[PDB]
């Protein structure tokens, strides 16, 4: 549970925004790229693992939990590939809402950026920080530490 | 302190490697940009401040210091934004020693990669993964946690 992450890919300005998710926490990482490609999706991986202790993670699709790529970072980082099927259906929605939610706060930061990329990097900060009461960035620490005590 | 990070500016390959540094664990984030410009410093302090509860920073040097576009991040994230002077002279030593250390791991795994951002993510895995005995990535999970309890 502290380790899994599952991957989001939604889409804004005719641009992707490549999205993990630390499941129990409801915590964030994100950023935009030109297309989701294998390559784009295995150095994202390789990022989020160097800065959190990812166990699983849970692909957002069936070319990503294909791909030689992302398979070879997978197996770099030391991460379990997992497919994204949702056994129980209250997933698809946690991820929909969340992709309206995230949608909602870069509308609301769109003018303070002239790029996509800042909005985005914005929408981050708001949601990890928004108390739910802890936030999103308190909860993965405490769960993380839990576990490594 | 469970907020206090320290940038760093290196060079490799021609090209600029930006690190942030949590003084207190050792833990590291880093990216390579083609140049050092207060553009890519903000929007990286903005990356870090949405990932971690960054209170305060202490910039790499003054022009990083004095740049409004800088200021205007670490106003938009909630960063004190400090200077860096080593009143204490065995900071430029701990930072030095870093850089040294970051430059080794990036030899050790450089022909595993075609682009240098993809080496210095693998280093900054080994680097927040190696126990010295706790990883810096487990401290920096167990300071934050003991603070925010
Ligand atoms: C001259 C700086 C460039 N602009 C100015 C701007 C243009 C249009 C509207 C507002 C602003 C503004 O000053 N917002 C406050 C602010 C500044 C920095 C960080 C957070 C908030 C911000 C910026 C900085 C670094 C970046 C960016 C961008 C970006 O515009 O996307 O993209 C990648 O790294
Ligand atoms: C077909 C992918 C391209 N290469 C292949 C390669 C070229 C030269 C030497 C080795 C390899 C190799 O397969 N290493 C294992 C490996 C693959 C992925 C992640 C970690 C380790 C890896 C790569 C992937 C995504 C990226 C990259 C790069 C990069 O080469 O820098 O840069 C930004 O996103």
């Amino acid at each position: 549970s502290p380790g899994i992450w599952q991957l989001d890919c939604t889409h804004l300005e005719g641009k992707v925004i490549l999205v993990a998710v630390h499941v129990a926490s409801g915590y964030i990482e994100a950023e935009v790229i030109p297309a989701e490609t294998g390559q784009e999706t295995a150095y994202f991986l390789l990022k989020l693992a160097g800065r959190w202790p990812v166990k699983t993670v849970h692909t957002d699709n069936g070319s990503n939990f294909t791909s030689t790529t992302v398979k070879a970072a997978c197996w770099w980082a030391g991460i379990k590939q997992e497919d994204g099927i949702p056994y129980n259906p209250q997933s698809q929605g946690v991820i929909e809402s969340m992709n309206k939610e995230l949608k909602k706060i870069i509308g609301q930061v769109r003018d303070q950026a002239e790029h996509l990329k800042t909005a985005v990097q914005m929408a981050v900060f708001i949601h990890n920080h928004k108390r739910k009461g802890y936030s999103a960035g308190e909860r993965i620490v405490d769960i993380i530490a839990t576990d490594i005590q």
